[PDB]
C-alpha cells in the first residue's frame, strides 16, 4: 500500500500519535499538556483506545505511553 497505515477517528487521536512519533515514548500527563489539557485522565480515552486499535502501548512499569509498532 502507498497511503499512511494508522486510523484516527478524531484531532486529539491523530495528535497524539504525531506528537509521540516526533518525541517518542512518553507518560500520559506529558500527551495531556502537549494537547493543552490539564490531567492524565483527559487524554487516558484515546491513549487506550488507540492501544485498543494497535497503535499505542502504555508501559506498566512508569505508564509510559509508546507507539504500536
Amino acid at each position: 500500500s502507498h497511503m499512511a497505515s494508522p486510523q484516527f477517528s478524531q484531532q486529539r487521536e491523530e495528535d497524539i500519535y504525531r506528537f509521540l512519533k516526533d518525541n517518542g515514548p512518553q507518560r500520559a500527563l506529558v500527551i495531556a499538556q502537549a494537547l493543552g489539557m490539564r490531567t492524565a485522565k483527559d487524554v487516558n480515552r484515546d491513549l487506550y483506545r488507540m492501544k485498543s486499535r494497535h497503535l499505542l502501548d502504555m508501559d506498566e512499569q512508569s505508564k509510559a505511553w509508546t507507539i504500536y509498532r
